[PDB]
């Protein structure tokens, strides 16, 4: 079939072979590797001795340490300049820009940024040919969702970093048996490099291969194809993740008619045998993760986790909105994470975890601002940057969005349910963000289009997980801003027409603000696990209590409704304080924002509701 044997790569794969491969998975593998020219192919089985293998040839090129004190446990550290996702540098490609974002009526689109097929070849063969010179090509075949069930998506990702693999195995359920799965069926075409071809013209920063420059995350809906390069931090390199599970994922679920959703999925048990599931959508640092895993203050009551970041969620035959986790394991934020404030997490990130930048004990163990546990006489700290550090500098430790990877199987309070192929019943839907003025606790939606409306709304001060400073309070509109994959407008009218369907069973939908504070400029809320106080409310909620009260932006708990035995000393005015003075100027930046970043795209129904809302502020 050839004239020279130019293009048979079997003489250099070192594990599997490309004639096991189904037809149009070695054709893409052999197509890459004809463009970025590795030295050798690697087809990933997911066994336990190929991940023995893998850490061992990331210990010897000094990409990771081994943290004696835990068990199976590694720790990494990247160049300064590769520590987050970048939204600047995060594409979308199709045909028509309006089927990315909606036309701005005056500035540039916030809900994402949009590239022609023209621009982006121009961008690609500037990049990718002769990428992978003298490096290891890993396949990695992978399944978003249970395996074998028929709502799971399986990919193919091909990465020249070992590190990729390690975390794709903990965070995606690949190896062979997803091979098997596949056959001839569909799948997601990812490639990923590093961009850092041999020999190196750069020196690396703490061995870490990466290519800042020419940094690009780019994904072409219409092909199913994900092309990522220059970057090696999680949201750039697991493509299974951000890029597929929720940019993807959400025009798939606009095609086919379910949803993709940046949401925690939590089931909640009450001392009377009763247990719903909810959903929660938080922006990037704002608090799904300690909330999944919350440990609760009130006796009787049990949280069980089911996923903490990534939701699939479909109506069955039934009407119910049922949910399931896609993702295999947590890929959480490590700053914060204490035994009094997420001691689930401490548990669970004990044994077979890969931390990232977060800081080394000289007995081997981790350290990272907010652990609050002293250490033992002539420990030393070891900081993200390689250096000596002392409790006493200006530097910390770890990073701001140094991250730990964990089985979610290992989790003490995982969901008997979390693997279903079935799913879960979501009865509640709960948005927020961190708003430390005028933005009440708790209050409920008044219908579904009101609620629509209020993840819409949605506003919170910037965090470290994207490249954005100053606190600044932006809108960030169903935590899903950096992941929307269409038309933001379009995305609305899909939320709108779930409340069409036949025998629909529309959950309730809640906002929560954990985050406000008082004229000292501290919290007013201790939150963690006493946030099981805000969502006993929210259970009898759905049960049909009458114990909400009416107020111009919705319903708040009423006097004594909440339990607040154990605390006391809470001021409730501040908590619940309305000041109509602050609602009157956030309907004007709302109103300014909608116009201007949906403009004609924008539904009716999300019109009716913010005049509705200005009309009973002005009535104040
Ligand atoms: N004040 C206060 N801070 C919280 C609360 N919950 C979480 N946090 C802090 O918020 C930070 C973000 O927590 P996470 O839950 O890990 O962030 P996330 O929402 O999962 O963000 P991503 O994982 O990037 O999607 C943590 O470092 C916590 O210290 C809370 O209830 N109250
Ligand atoms: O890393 C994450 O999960 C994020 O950015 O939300
Ligand atoms: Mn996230
Ligand atoms: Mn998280
Ligand atoms: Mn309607």
């Amino acid at each position: 079939p050839q004239l020279h044997n130019g293009l048979d790569f079997s003489a250099k794969v070192i594990q599997g072979s490309l004639d096991s491969l189904p037809q149009e998975v070695r054709k893409f593998v052999e197509g890459n590797a004809q463009l970025c020219q590795p030295e050798y192919i690697h087809i990933c089985d997911g066994s336990e001795e190929e991940y023995g293998r893998l850490l061992a040839h990331m210990q010897e090129e000094g990409v990771i340490r081994k943290l004696k004190k835990y068990d199976n446990c590694w720790l990494a550290l990247t160049d300064p300049r590769d520590v987050a996702r970048i939204e600047s540098k995060t594409v979308i490609i199709t045909q028509e820009q309006r089927d990315t974002v909606p036309i701005p009526k005056s500035g540039q689109s916030q809900l994402g940024r949009w590239m022609s097929e023209e621009d982006f070849e121009k961008a690609f063969n500037a990049r990718f040919p002769g990428c992978m010179k003298g490096r290891t090509m890993y396949v990695i075949p992978f399944s978003m969702g249970p395996l074998g069930s028929p709502l799971a998506k399986i990919g193919i990702e091909l990465t020249d970093s070992p590190y990729v693999v390690a975390s794709m195995r903990i965070m995606t359920r690949m190896g062979t048996s997803v091979l098997e799965a596949l056959g001839d069926g569909e799948f997601i075409k990812c490639l990923h490099s590093v961009g850092c071809p041999l020999p190196l013209k750069k020196p690396l920063v703490n061995n870490w291969a990466c290519n800042p420059e020419l940094t690009l995350i780019a994904h072409l809906p219409d092909r199913r194809e994900i092309i990522s390069f220059g970057s090696g931090y999680g949201g750039n390199s697991l493509l299974g993740k951000k890029c597929f599970a929720l940019r993807i994922a959400s025009r798939l679920a606009k095609e086919e008619g379910w949803l993709a959703e940046h949401m925690l999925i939590l089931g909640i048990t009450n001392p009377e045998g009763k247990k719903k599931y909810l959903a929660a959508a938080f922006p990037s640092a704002c608090g799904k993760t300690n909330l999944a895993m919350m440990n609760p203050t009130l006796p009787g009551w049990k949280v069980e986790c089911v996923g903490d970041d990534i939701a699939w969620m479909k109506f069955d035959a039934q009407g119910n909105l049922r949910a399931i986790n896609p993702e295999n394991g947590f890929f959480g934020v490590a700053p914060g994470t204490s035994v009094k404030t997420n001691p689930n997490a401490i548990k669970t990130i004990q044994k077979n975890t890969i931390f990232t930048n977060v800081a080394e004990t000289s007995d081997g163990g981790v350290y990272w601002e907010g652990i609050d546990e002293p250490l033992a006489p002539g420990v030393t700290i070891t900081s993200w940057k390689n250096k000596e550090w002392r409790p006493q500098d200006e530097e910390p430790c770890a990073h701001p969005n140094s991250r730990f990877c964990t089985p979610a199987s290992q989790c003490p309070i995982i969901d008997p349910a979390w693997e279903s192929p079935e799913g879960v019943p979501i009865e509640g839907i709960i948005f927020g963000g961190r708003r430390p003025a005028g933005v009440p606790l708790v209050y409920e939606a008044l219908s579904w289009q009101h609620g629509v409306f209020v993840g819409a709304a949605m506003r919170s001060e910037a965090t470290a997980a994207a490249e954005h400073k100053g606190k600044v309070i932006m809108h960030d509109p169903f935590a899903m801003r950096p992941f929307f994959g269409y038309n933001f407008g379009k995305y609305l009218a899909h939320w709108l027409s779930m409340a069409h369907r036949p025998a629909a069973k529309l959950p309730k939908i809640f906002h929560v603000n954990w985050f406000r504070k008082d004229k000292n400029g501290k919290f007013l809320w201790p939150g963690f696990g006493e946030n099981s106080r805000v969502l006993e409310w929210m259970f009898g909620r759905i049960e049909g209590e009458d114990s909400a009260k009416l107020t111009p932006i919705g319903y708040v708990p009423k006097e004594d409704a909440l339990n607040l035995k154990g605390l006391g000393d809470v001021n409730v005015e501040e908590l619940f304080g309305i000041s109509k003075e602050f609602w009157e100027k956030e309907v004007e930046e709302i109103d300014k924002y909608l116009e201007d970043q949906v403009n004609a795209d924008l539904p009716y129904e999300i019109e009716r509701e913010l005049r509705a809302l200005k009309q009973r502020i002005s009535q104040m």
